[PDB]
């Protein structure tokens, strides 16, 4: 709460969106933190595990797999609210490729993650965005020694909710995951409907479990993923009457996974949404 009140930070944000200063400061923020090594992601055996050749995890915050081939394009992203004894944990990752679905489910299993948030359709205007790593009901899939079954599938206008049963085939052990797929948010763009987006972020927040990471991905794992992380962080701050500086939220994300929030229009969108949530909270 140190630099301003919440009220003051919102007046600053509103004034700066109108004047242009908020986007000028965004444009000057580094997209990749200089000084953080990126080496494992570039190793010859890992190149085909990256959906986009230059969207890569930092060494220090990459998610490790157990075994001989430890690599997945995934990053730990933890958002602190220090004035509240609160850290919101995420794993930010890409949409799996046909041959990385086994590693994707390995992360879910190893960490017993109960919530996956997918922010892309499988394809867009003829371009592949994500491999379908879950079965249609009532098919089954096997990925890397995990048997996957869809127990329910409930569509809404903006998103699909699926309950997935993950079974370790070698031991019979079972784990249930809630899978949320937001289908109304195009790549490098903003949500088709701002109200649907905010309801969805609410819903995600309601499913978060204490001290367990939420796995979030789009196609590359940085743009729409970064907007969601920024929004959830801001909602936590406004409810606690703590000041919100979106530029610092984005910087804190980018120190953990490069390039989060890809476009200036995405940033403008999330800043406007933050002002809306704030104003609604005053009511
Ligand atoms: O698939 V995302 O381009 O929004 O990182």
């Amino acid at each position: 709460s140190n630099a301003d009140t919440l009220e003051g930070s919102m007046a600053q944000l509103k004034k700066g969106l109108e004047s242009g200063t908020v986007l000028i400061q965004f444009e000057q923020l580094y997209r990749k933190k200089p000084g953080l090594a990126i080496t494992f992601a570039k190793l010859p055996q890992n190149l085909d595990k990256n959906r986009i050749k230059d969207v890569l995890p930092y060494d220090t915050t990459r998610v490790l797999l157990q075994g001989n081939e430890d690599y997945i394009n995934a990053s730990y992203v933890n958002m602190e609210i220090p004035a509240a004894n609160l850290v919101n944990k995420y794993i930010a990752t890409q949409g799996p490729l046909p041959h990385t679905c086994a590693q994707f489910w390995q992360v879910v299993w190893d960490q017993k993650l109960s919530l996956i948030v997918m922010l892309t359709t499988l394809t867009e205007r003829g371009r592949t965005k994500c491999h379908q790593y879950w079965p249609d009901p009532p098919d089954v899939m096997n990925h890397g020694g995990f048997h996957i079954q869809c127990q329910s599938e409930d569509c809404t206008i903006a998103y699909v909710s699926r309950e997935m049963l993950v079974t370790n085939t070698q031991t019979g052990e079972e784990h249930t995951v809630t899978h949320l797929q937001y289908v109304a948010w195009p790549d490098h763009g903003v949500p088709d409907d701002s109200s649907d987006f905010l309801e969805f972020v609410n819903y995600v927040r309601s499913l978060r479990v204490d001290s367990e990471p939420v796995l979030v991905h789009c196609s590359a794992g940085i743009g729409r993923t970064g907007v969601l992380v920024t929004m959830e962080t801001a909602m936590c701050l406004t409810e606690r009457n703590l000041p919100i500086y979106p530029l610092d939220i984005v910087r804190k994300m980018r120190d953990q996974r490069a390039m989060m929030v890809q476009t200036s229009s995405q940033y403008k969108f999330v800043c406007e949404a933050i002002l809306r949530v704030y104003e609604e909270g005053l009511v």
